[PDB]
């Protein structure tokens, strides 16, 4: 019974910062990349395409571009991880890591944005 | 590039009628039943989990129990429709169906839903 599982739903992260979110997917020992479809989404847009042993910047959402990156070191041990540089308060939301690999699931996480007044005036004003 | 394909992003019916959410996704000639998943979910409530030709009532919402179905006949068709009977105030909202069938996608599908007055007091006195 495939299954995504997430080792934390709540992320509070410094305006500023990079975070990780995690999801993990069943791997027996070796990945079959072909089948592995990673995708990651906030609200509506799209984070990461991973396909084919190959990420899609095509489809990617312009808020997310060239600093929203999956760390494919830890896909071969389950762990489909989303890392975004330069945390805004625009990263704030609910992500969704959806995989396919075999069977399919996805997961939501909630990502919650501490910034300073400077920070949150100019996001207020926007 | 697999696809899934809304006609319609938008249903506007009326409270107590029945309503078919339709998308489409590429069958090739025949279709492979047990390689296929389709997954209806409103506002992250499971309405339908179809999977090894079968579909899963024990993951379902309950405000979708026994008034929820998938069109298994125009599954061949590489249709994935979903009925809802007896349409609610609290049916109106947005629709995902992600369906797996070799590749994998999902769209959204927007429903909003009359009511005379009599209903909508109801739903607002919850
Ligand atoms: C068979 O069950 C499912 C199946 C699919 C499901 C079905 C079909 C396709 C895809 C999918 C796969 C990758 C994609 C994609 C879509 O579109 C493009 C980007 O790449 C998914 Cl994912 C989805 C869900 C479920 C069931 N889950 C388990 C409980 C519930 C859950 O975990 N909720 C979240 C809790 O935080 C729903
Ligand atoms: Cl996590
Ligand atoms: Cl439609």
């Amino acid at each position: 019974a495939f299954t995504v599982t997430v080792p934390k739903d709540l992320y509070v992260v410094e305006y500023g910062s990079n975070m990780t979110i995690e999801c993990k997917f069943p791997v027996e020992k070796q990945l079959d990349l072909a089948a592995l479809i990673v995708y990651w989404e906030m609200e509506d847009k799209n984070i990461i395409q991973f396909v084919h042993g190959e990420e899609d910047l095509k489809v990617q959402h312009s808020s997310y571009r060239q600093r929203a990156r999956l760390l494919k070191d830890q896909l071969s041990l389950g762990n489909a991880a989303l890392q975004i540089t330069d945390v805004k308060l625009q990263d704030a939301g609910v992500y969704r890591c959806m995989i396919s690999y075999g069977g399919a699931d996805y997961k939501r996480i909630t990502v919650k944005v501490n910034a300073p007044y400077a920070a949150a005036l100019e996001h207020h004003h926007h």
